[PDB]
């Protein structure tokens, strides 16, 4: 549906992320997406603006155009956020949080003082959205409708993986694949210095990495297997693989991973109980 | 619209690799399965009795394969490559190119086993990995002393078909197999771990595993169509105070990075060992 | 004609002057510097460079019209008290001290005279040969021109923006302690150009050459650091080597760590105070 | 600056080393672009494409370059020197400083091949750096057997006007290749990780780049103005039981100081394994 009216208050990395995966999916116009910041000397605010989308310094005038109104702002700013736009929520509106860790629960005790069922729904994304790769969770509020919920994973879906979980879930999805890309990001750019030392070209060592975990990423989507048993296969006895796989293991690679995905899920967590 | 219809493929060895590649080729409509024969000398493989529902043709006979194929892959492990090529040698045609998967087998040491039976022979050495079976591989090749300049442009057409294709000098290619030769496995040992920091935090086994596999596939596409610096990439993730710089401190604390420098040091200097006591 | 003045006189306050007039912003005989001890090596050196000096903190008040606060944070509170009696409709307060919050020394000077004029910001030593690293937060009765006055100021001794100020305590752990990150460093690419065969004093130029280049490369490019460092290392060479060994030892997260232990420590003080 | 009158400068490779130095070069105002010629392998390269957009005369004939130079800078890999030293060998002339900037080639094994085509062969050693680009580099050379007293004055002025320069003995160039050839990566390094610092405490990444930078800078303008040590300058910036003491502490906890030690070991060892893996 390109007759939906799109907003974000936030004008940053991820309302471009999605942005740009909307418009790039078919599914939105540039110039249906509207977009407010307070710092309208942005980057990502110049990007949008050579997409088509729509900018404004008005929050309240992002929540007048919009049908779906994405929450794309830092944690800490969102209860200011719904003190000041608070009154101009109409009932037809859906409102989409993706900040992190702040809860169905104290966006609608904000929005529930103006309007009696504001329709709130909960969303961790990612940034590969912009490429239509994303990985997204969402849980609706208490007065999401059924097709508020539908009307949500349709529109994520254009934009990669999406699914409906309990709200409970969403914390540790930002441990695991809202964060993701950054680890991916950095284990890229290690692989890609481990090739230069090896005697790769950077730009093809680059290359090489990038393609090899999509590659296999792509290949445990696809398989009913367990990544234990892919690993097991790609590895010949006595082989490279396996000697490369043995020193991962004496630095402890699995367990850095996992306190990747914990620090960033208690994070989280931190960055909900320091607003409440 | 890519379709090799003058093409018989073999290969030598019927295990992951030569699965993975006939899966991809079929896959992407470049060759009929029946235009594919596959030689093993153990029947009772699971990949063997894979290739047989795609229609590959198979045999026990590695002659068979070679009479029957045009371009002749060689699947099998590094140490049983001289076996192979002294069993095949004097089976060798002008028309066979033989291109050699084996992880550190030199093009030189194939184009001397081969010669003995028949000078100029067509080799080309190959790095690729399992992804090819869903068509992301990452693939390079070196051509050889007697290889044609069609012969490499033909392989890369074909190998271009299941992922990332390029030519390499073949003094790349030890690295390459620490690199994207190993990776996958690297990826799938994240992947796993990902997934148990997931349920550590209360994610049910399958989402965990759904949503770690997406995260590195969206990041790594993001890469291959960014021109920006992976480290720039990964400013952008991070909100100063965040989740995502928090949990990057301690994958910097426990040295990470290292880490995966460590393995394709350790893969491409296991490839060069694997040769180096081969000749 | 402004009049600059300096509430205690160590290292700081002579950073900051000897900055200011190599700048050609101020006039040496117009600024005033008053220290509880005028036996302190950085009195004979504001001295010796045409700074009027005192042991009267009521004298450089009186002195100035930009006054600087760069006293330990434990000694903000009792200057304030000392000297909140003397501040004027003219004056603006900026003070240097890690960590003092512009609610504590509007607190403390309010209680003299309303709308006391109050600029925090954190600076570091580099302001001596004009390299410096400061950011500002105006306070709440600071005027535009305060503020736009401030940045000229010190964006004469180095670099210079404004931050909100609960950006500042971070600033400390990153560029206010940033120097003494830079000596350690230094010293010890020293000991290894050393111990690989070079005179300490060779080592020592050739090291300090090498960061003060990268620095700069890095403010005039604008490619990430991460890229520039993809363009020093060839393949396989000794660059990517040396770059192994120091992922092994986690020497991001070191980096990481003390910007960070840096920046918990100056909430912590502030705290304290409280 | 008669020196550089109508004085040609060539490179032999396009990489980022001839492109830094070529900037560097141009933007002191010591040479004209249109007098700078630079040869490369593959053209394909970005580099070469910068260097192409400065008013540089590019070309794939080494030979070339060789023919319009007189100051003929080597910025190829090591491992290719006397591979170039075998093609343009016969080019060289009395006319002719060459100018060698691979990391670990000494100039007894250049001198040696240009020896057997004409019998004193001018040869200067240099380590330099990227930051030349912005006329901030950090640079040695050592004179070979051949070069006249005006050659190592010739270099030593070109080179300033591009950052800091001095003459050393040739045993010395492996050791700055470890400390200020391979010194501005880790610095790149630290200024990234320092960011991440910044970030994790609530700073934006683009202010912590800016401040992480000019702390570094600042630091080390004022460690080359001060005839201070660098631990008497780390005391004058700590108070006690403040934060920066605070932070030294956890830089020491972690063996910060023996991490660059390290570095620079490493970096300079493998220069000389570079070394003799060429003789
Ligand atoms: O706080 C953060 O870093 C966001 C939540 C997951 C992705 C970014
Ligand atoms: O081998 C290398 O990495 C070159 C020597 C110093 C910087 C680059």
């Amino acid at each position: 549906f390109q007759s939906m009216s799109v907003g974000f208050i936030g004008a940053g990395q991820l309302a471009f992320a999605l942005a740009k995966g909307f418009t790039a999916a078919g599914v939105l116009a540039a110039h249906k997406i509207m977009a407010s910041s307070p710092d309208m000397d942005l980057a990502t605010v110049s990007a949008l603006r050579k997409m088509g989308v729509k900018l404004t310094p008005h929050n309240k005038e992002t929540v007048q155009h919009s049908d779906v109104l994405f929450l794309a702002v830092k944690p800490h700013i969102i209860p200011f956020i719904l003190d000041e736009i608070g009154a101009d929520i109409e009932d037809r509106h859906i409102v989409v949080s993706c900040a992190a860790g702040v809860t169905i629960s104290s966006i609608e005790k904000k929005l529930s003082a103006f309007r009696p069922a504001p329709r709130v729904i909960r969303c961790m994304t990612n940034t590969p959205v912009v490429v239509r790769e994303g990985a997204t969770v969402y849980a609706t509020g208490t007065h999401a409708q059924v097709e508020d919920g539908r009307l949500m994973e349709q529109l994520l879906s254009s934009v990669g993986f999406c699914t409906e979980v309990e709200e409970d879930l969403i914390d540790a999805v930002t441990g695991l694949s809202g964060s993701g890309p950054a680890y991916a990001f950095t284990a890229l750019d290690a692989l890609a210095d481990g090739g230069v030392k090896m005697g790769l070209p950077r730009r093809l060592a680059v290359r090489l990495g990038a393609q090899a975990l999509l590659g296999a990423a792509k290949m445990l989507l696809h398989s009913e297997q367990h990544p234990g048993q892919l690993k097991d296969n790609v590895s010949s006895p006595g082989g490279a693989t396996i000697h490369a796989l043995h020193v991962l293991e004496s630095g402890g690679f699995r367990s850095l991973l996992i306190n990747a995905v914990e620090a960033s899920c208690i994070r989280t967590r931190e960055l909900q109980s320091m607003a409440d």
